[PDB]
C-alpha cells in the first residue's frame, strides 16, 4: 500500500495538525515511522525534518515529533540515524534558546541510549564533538544533567570522557549546586547499572510529559 502516492500527503497534513493529546501523537508518529520503514529511496526521514530547522518553532518540534519517533522506534538504515544524528547536534553546536538547547539535549540523550548498536561505530566522532559544549558552557543548567546522567549510567561515551571530566573538568554559585553531586557520583562506588531500556523509558515519558506542561 505504501507505494501509493496519495497516502504521502495524509501525513503531511497529519504532521502539520500535530502543531494533541498523546493518543494521538502516538498513533500519527506510529503512521510516520511505519511510512518510513516501508520506503526509504523514494520517503527518507529527511524531507519530514528539512522544513522544520529553522528558529521558528522548533524546540516543539523537536519536542513532540523527533522524541516520540524515537521512542515508538527505540528496520531503519545507517544514513538516516547519521542524518537524525547531525540535524539534532547541530543545534547544540551551530556550524540557541535555553528551552530549545534542552528539548535537544533530551533528544541527543535519547538517540545516545537507544542507538547504542549501530551508533558505535562512531564513539571517538562524538566523543570528539561532545568536548564543545562543556568547553564554553552552553546551556544553564542543562549540561550538568546531562553530564551527571551519563556519569550514572555511564554507558560506553564515559569510556572517552574520563578524562576530560576529571582533569580539565575539576580544575561559586547555582552552576556548582550540584557539581559535587556529579563528582560524587564520578567515584568508583556500586555502579547499579539500568535493567534495559525499558526501564529508562519510564523516566524518557515522564520528563518528556513534565516538559510538554512546561510549554
Amino acid at each position: 500500500i505504501s507505494f501509493l502516492p496519495h497516502l504521502r500527503s495524509l501525513i503531511n497534513v497529519c504532521v502539520n495538525l500535530v502543531m494533541p493529546p498523546l493518543p494521538f501523537s502516538t498513533a500519527v508518529v506510529r503512521l510516520v515511522a511505519l511510512q518510513i520503514q516501508a520506503l526509504k529511496e523514494d520517503f527518507p526521514l529527511s524531507h519530514v525534518i528539512s522544513p522544520f530547522t529553522n528558529q521558528e518553532r522548533r524546540e516543539g518540534m523537536l519536542l513532540n515529533l523527533l522524541i516520540p519517533f524515537v521512542l515508538t522506534v527505540g528496520w531503519l538504515e545507517q544514513p538516516e540515524v547519521q542524518l537524525l544524528l547531525q540535524t539534532v547536534i547541530n543545534v547544540l553546536l551551530p556550524p540557541l534558546a535555553e528551552s530549545t538547547s534542552q528539548a535537544a539535549y533530551l533528544a541527543l540523550k535519547v538517540i545516545l541510549v537507544c542507538f547504542e548498536r549501530q551508533l558505535g561505530s562512531q564513539w571517538y566522532w562524538l566523543s570528539l564533538q561532545v568536548k564543545e559544549m562543556a568547553l564554553r558552557k552552553v546551556g544553564g543548567l542543562a549540561l550538568w544533567d546531562f553530564l551527571d546522567f551519563i556519569v550514572r549510567t555511564r554507558i560506553p561515551i564515559f569510556v572517552l570522557l574520563r578524562p576530560f571530566i576529571q582533569c580539565k573538568l575539576l580544575a561559586n554559585h547555582e552552576e556548582l549546586s550540584a557539581r559535587q553531586h556529579i563528582a560524587d557520583q564520578l567515584e568508583r562506588r556500586f555502579i547499579p547499572r539500568p535493567l534495559c531500556k525499558s526501564s529508562l523509558i519510564a523516566e524518557f515519558n515522564s520528563e518528556l510529559k513534565i516538559l510538554k506542561e512546561a510549554v
